[PDB]
């Protein structure tokens, strides 16, 4: 199983290492016969000569042309002939590419921004992550000592929590008293008994949460100071730090960095990336924090260490669990793209894809565009972005069904062919007009995007066929995480094409993609309409919720199904809609702001919610029972009369006290000036509602809450009157 590739410079020459795992241990291949290349395109043959004794400077030595040769091939199908040069160390490319494009006798040069150890990969068609070979990971966090102001790893680092699949343990040079923590003798000798712990377990990956920018850097510092080789990697290396964007990146040769903050955040969306934050919503869990301010003073005064420890080890229990639901999935991305999974985890949908076709092309000859110059990268970024809907249908509905195109975008771009290399092009006798838009799409033959396309899904099928044929839990999950993998490709072509960035650019095809989608949903929209008598009530991209005014809740099924086959047969190649889900009712308000429910309760559909980051104030209460009071109970006034039995109860003081405090994290600051001279709850009335300021002896709560709290809750989901509708005096 390859982990990963780099390479050496031996004598001038530059040799690939193949970080690989074979069934046991850790095994490095070297493969020196690779030489570095791109191709350039010319007026004439003859100025071959001109060219080949073109030369730069690189260390204050001279940088000349090795071998060249004139090869055939395609560029966006169309035939091409240009000269590969090849060149002796990889470094010599960055430095004579660009003077052998100044020169007149030279149109243009290709693939010539690919690094050496990614071309080794694709060129020699490996593949990162295959077979069923486990792969040994171990998580650690770091706890350090900050204070404000004083620059970066000023302090020493407090301890060194590790996870791994045995236990975590926590590394700490102070004293503390936990089966699970072992106090060394200076700052300094923990760091070195992680490091054993590390080469000890030696594993194939190390999770960690941030550690691209900070952990690792931190470690960085406090090793310098304390001069010690910080010899994380499997040859001996210390952690090479890679510039990104404008962002950071930890290596460690021979294992495997995976940092999940950036994949975590590519995933989900969420108002906060904290480890807590992230954990919860990816279990269920609570997750408490520790803040540093915390950690300080408790490390200082020596007072009770047993939370920073106790912290410190769940940042990595964490970290382990966190790191092992996610790194599934990556791997296959990374088994499915071709390259490495600390690339992989690091590259956006976009970069993926991009990597995904640089492998096909070589496979097919196919020489690569180039990316797009700063100016014309900054043009594609002015473009328009539009999307049409047909605003929901408000009020009530019952009998609601959802039919959703399987793979829309994609199912369209594989029939009509929409490719950059079949875009208006001449010769073929056979086209294909996207709506509005008009794009020409040649079909005489298939476009390098859709050929892909449809061999993609022509493969989700088969990983879908074993996924039955095997009861081993293990192989179908493994082949699960396989066509999720295929899936997201797939789903990321469309985007792609107008990803600024992108080498294979095509807003001709996106417009297209985007114009199509629409005609087949208006195109299907309006027959279910008008031949099967239906009400489509809320739609969007790729979906919509349809229904037979007044009908009977099994019939619209039956009558749900006749439908489907129909224009299923009445569809083009790919493209087939199915049948989601029944839902008994629910109600519209604007795109994308709906509610329903199913046959069996469930709120299912919330997604309009809309809130403060924490429990509003106990006014959340009162949004459930009317989305309950309107799509479960099904009565319309029941719904507006308990705000106005809310309002008119909180006015005359008859709501409990407990329900009117907002417990939130860190207005707050009016009480937040008592407790002195990140968790406080109160009461406005503005105090501090611990045990104090609330006795029912004589208190008083507030309207802040009635009309301020509660209404602006409500208001959205009513819906049709007005906050005075509502308040009633």
């Amino acid at each position: 199983m390859i982990l990963d590739t780099d390479y050496i410079t031996e004598d001038g020459k530059p040799v690939i290492r193949i970080f690989k795992k074979e069934n046991g241990e850790f095994k490095i291949e070297y493969d020196r016969t690779f030489e570095p290349y791109f191709y350039a395109l010319l007026k004439d043959d003859s100025a071959i000569e001109e060219v080949k004794k073109i030369t730069a400077e690189r260390h204050g030595t001279v940088v000349t042309v090795k071998r060249v040769e004139k090869v055939q091939k395609k560029f966006l199908g169309r035939p091409v002939e240009v000269w590969k040069l090849y060149f002796t160390h990889p470094q010599d490319v960055p430095a004579i590419r660009d003077k052998i494009r100044e020169h007149p006798a030279v149109i243009d040069i290709y693939e010539y921004d690919i690094p050496f150890a990614k071309r080794y990969l694709i060129d020699k068609g490996l593949v990162p992550m295959e077979g069923d070979e486990e792969l040994k990971m171990l998580a650690f966090d770091i706890e350090t000592l900050y204070h404000e102001g004083e620059e970066f790893a000023e302090g020493p680092i407090l301890m060194i929590s590790y996870a791994d699949e045995e236990g975590a343990r926590v590394i700490t040079w102070k004293n503390v008293d936990l089966p699970y923590v072992d106090v060394v003798s200076t700052e300094r000798e923990m760091i070195k008994r992680f490091l054993r712990v590390v080469k000890e377990k030696d594993p194939d990956v190390l999770i960690t949460y941030n550690g691209d920018n900070f952990d690792f850097a931190y470690l960085k510092k406090r090793c310098e100071k304390l001069g010690i080789n910080f010899a994380l990697g499997r040859d001996g290396s210390e952690p090479k730090i890679q510039r990104m964007g404008d962002r950071f990146a930890v290596e460690v040769k021979g294992r495997i960095h995976f940092d999940l903050y950036p994949v975590i955040r590519r995933t989900i969306n969420l108002p906060t990336y904290t480890l807590e934050a992230v954990y919860e919503a990816v279990f269920g869990q609570p997750k408490e924090k520790v803040y540093a301010e915390e950690i300080t003073t408790a490390w200082e005064t020596g007072e009770n260490l047993e939370r920073v420890a106790r912290y410190s080890m769940e940042d990595a229990k964490v970290t382990y669990e966190l790191g092992k639901e996610f790194l599934p999935m990556e791997a296959q991305l990374s088994r499915l793209i071709g390259q490495s999974l600390w690339d992989v985890s690091r590259s956006s949908t976009g970069n993926l894809v991009e990597w995904f076709l640089l492998r096909k092309a070589y496979e097919r000859n196919e020489l690569a565009p180039n990316k797009p110059d700063e100016k014309e990268l900054a043009r594609r970024r002015q473009s328009y972005e539009g999307g049409y809907v047909k605003e929901p249908e408000r009020g009530l509905w019952e009998n609601i069904v959802y039919l959703d195109f399987r793979s829309l975008y994609p199912s369209i771009i594989i029939t009509h062919n929409v490719s950059p290399d079949t875009l208006n092009r001449e010769g073929c006798k056979e086209y294909d007009v996207a709506p509005q838009v008009g794009h020409r799409f040649c079909k005489d033959f298939p476009g390098f995007i859709p050929s892909l396309l449809g061999d993609l899904l022509e493969e989700r099928q088969k990983i879908k066929k074993k996924m039955k044929a095997t009861i081993d839990p293990i192989e179908r999950k493994l082949l699960d995480y396989r066509q999720r993998a295929i899936k997201i490709l797939a789903n990321s072509y469309y985007g792609y094409y107008g990803y600024a960035r992108a080498r294979w650019y095509c807003k001709e095809c996106a417009e297209s993609v985007t114009a199509w989608g629409r005609e087949y949903i208006t195109m299907t929209i309006k027959e279910i309409e008008e031949k099967y008598g239906f009400k489509v009530i809320y739609s969007d991209t790729d979906g919509f919720f349809a229904t037979i005014p007044g009908a009977d809740a099994e019939t619209v099924k039956k009558k749900a199904m006749e439908f489907l086959k129909y224009i299923n047969a009445k569809l083009p190649g790919a493209l087939e809609l199915e049948y989601e889900g029944f839902y008994k009712r629910g109600f519209f308000v604007t795109k994308k702001k709906y509610a329903v429910i199913d046959e069996e309760g469930k709120i299912t559909t919330r997604g309009l919610e809309i809130v403060r980051r924490d429990w509003s104030e106990i006014a959340k209460e009162t949004q459930a029972r009317v989305l309950e009071a309107l799509l479960k109970d099904g009565d319309v006034e029941k719904a507006v009369r308990i705000v106005k039995e809310v309002t008119e109860k909180l006015s005359k003081y008859e709501v409990p006290p407990e329900k009117l405090v907002i417990h939130e994290q860190i207005p707050h600051v009016a009480v937040a000036k008592r407790l002195a001279a990140t968790v406080i709850s109160y009461i406005v009335l503005r105090a501090i509602p611990f045990d104090e300021f609330d006795p029912t002896k004589h208190k008083y709560d507030a309207e802040y809450y009635i009309e301020n709290q509660v209404l602006p809750a409500v208001e959205r989901i009513l819906r049709g009157y007005r906050k005075e509708d509502l308040r009633y005096q």
